[PDB]
């Protein structure tokens, strides 16, 4: 496969900035979801799960085809709970029927991070919806019950190296795990709907205790009321990953700069951009626009 980026016919920066402004205004408004966490966390988890099916060996999966819209990917056990992020974005797709599904699912993630006080993420338009038979089979998304060796081997299929993997995993400060979705339960820190380096600081400063939860799965619990997954806890058990965790814990700006670069790379894997294509757009936040 080659997947060439094609701009939605006739659309420019200001059209996309209107879809972003509409996702951000609805984030402001539906602030009660999941005990007042808001939809920001499930929207960046939707943007990474539609991108994480990519396989570098044959160019299949990835964000291009917007295939989550199909039953097979939608009903994938690893995608339980993302139906909430889909339902949120659906009125917005009726308001802007011209934007592709992959472009909308991925911009939902960019909007959520920037509106949660994260770094600016450059975003590129051009994904094209593809047929139901291009939909990737289930089982390409990662297990939580595993170690640092599995994590490194997994992220190599998306050719993400160590620093990219540690920066990307910093998004687990956001939101929480839910027992009925994944068999895990609990938050990862205090500020779980503001984007900060808190995941790293909690992983270095809490007194973590291994326990089984109500689903019979193990997780790392702390006195404070926080939890970490086995794969999260892996980042301080591996010596290469641990020097990077310490770097981000001492420097949130370096974390922002590296998360920005890696999240964009994750959203654009498997897509060729012609050089006639527009440069990546930097969207303004509501606040920047006075809205
Ligand atoms: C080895 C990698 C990863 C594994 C095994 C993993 C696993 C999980 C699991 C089990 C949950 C809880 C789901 C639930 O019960 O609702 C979760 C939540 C979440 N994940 Fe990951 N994750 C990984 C990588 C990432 C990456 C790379 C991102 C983002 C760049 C990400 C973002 C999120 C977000 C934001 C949540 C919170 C969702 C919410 O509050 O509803 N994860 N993850």
């Amino acid at each position: 496969l080659v997947h060439v980026a094609s701009v939605e016919k006739g659309r420019s920066y200001e059209d996309f900035q209107k879809v972003y402004n509409a996702i951000a205004l609805k984030l402001r408004e539906d602030d009660e979801y999941d005990n007042y966490i808001g939809y920001g966390p499930v929207l960046v988890r939707l943007a990474w799960h539609i991108s994480g099916t990519w396989d570098k060996h044959d160019n299949t999966g990835g964000s291009y085809g917007g295939t989550y819209r199909f039953k097979k990917e939608f009903n994938d056990p690893s995608n339980a709970g993302l139906q909430n992020g889909f339902k949120f974005l659906e009125p917005i797709h009726k308001e802007f029927p011209w934007i592709s599904s992959g472009d909308l699912f991925s911009l939902g993630g960019v909007t959520a991070v920037q509106e949660m006080q994260g770094p600016k993420i450059p975003w590129r338009c051009g994904r094209v919806d593809t047929p139901e038979d291009t939909t990737p089979d289930n089982g390409r998304l990662p297990d939580a019950d595993k170690d640092a060796g599995y994590v490194r081997t997994f992220f190599q299929r998306l050719n993400m190296n160590d620093r990219e993997v540690v920066a990307l995993m910093g998004a687990h400060a956001l939101g929480k795990t839910h027992l009925k979705n994944s068999g895990y339960e609990g938050p990862g820190g205090a500020a779980n709907n503001v984007f900060t380096n808190e995941f790293y600081l909690n992983l270095l400063n809490e007194d973590w205790k291994l326990e089984k939860n109500d689903a019979n799965n193990e997780q790392w619990d702390s006195k404070s009321g926080y939890m970490m997954l086995p794969t999260d806890y892996s980042l301080i058990q591996d010596p290469k990953y641990l020097s990077i965790v310490k770097e981000y814990a001492n420097d949130q700006d370096k974390f922002f700069k590296d998360f920005s670069k890696a999240f964009e790379k994750l959203l654009e894997d498997g897509i060729t951009f012609p050089k006639d294509a527009p440069s990546p757009f930097i969207f303004k936040t509501l606040e920047e626009q006075g809205l």
